[PDB]
RNA sequence: GAACUUGAGUGCAGAAGAGGAGAGUGGAAUUCCACGUGUAGCGGUGAAAUGCGUAGAGAUGUGGAGGAACACCAGUGGCGAA
């Protein structure tokens, strides 16, 4: 049972994952589009990444969580569609920070798409 | 052969510079390894599948290993014969 917690949103290309921490990071709960049954091009979709918030904070709401701070990372477009669900779930969002990992010019990229 | 100082160079006084070689050091990020929390997918596509995952993955926290490259600055900006 605590209150205080991280809200983890990975949102990529093609899934959006949301796990909720303590402020020590240990797991309390999580949920992603494929958990959630969609398939494919679904899980991308914003109203997916909705889906996925609602059902991590549900399960976050039983231990008892009120306040959270939310990080976003990747290129994904879930992370308005997911912060707002974590709103309207009835836990309040202190402060949301882009946390997406920038290398200082590290690993060559993988080679460009000939699509 | 003898003069001259503009070319060229030297002296003296300043200026900028990713110019080069050598030796160190630093932070981010990827991967891997160990551990805590934690559960059913993760990854990928135009759509899928191969692949990885209940033998506990992906997500998340701490520490460690190693290799390569140096975000912002950064600019028809600088330096170099290329």
């Amino acid at each position: 049972n605590i209150e205080s917690g991280i809200a983890h949103i990975r949102s990529t290309f093609n899934n959006t994952i949301v796990t909720i921490t303590d402020t020590h990071g240990n797991a309390i709960s999580w949920s992603s589009a494929g958990a959630l049954g969609f398939r494919g091009s679904r899980k991308s979709t914003p109203f997916a990444a909705q889906m996925a918030a609602e059902t991590a904070a549900k399960g976050s709401i039983e231990h008892g969580l009120k306040t959270l701070e939310v990080t976003v990372k990747g290129p994904g477009s879930g992370r308005e569609a997911a912060i707002r669900a974590l709103q309207a779930a009835g836990l309040e969002v202190t402060a949301i920070r882009d946390v997406t990992p920038v290398p200082h010019n590290g690993c060559r990229p993988p080679k460009r798409r000939r699509v």
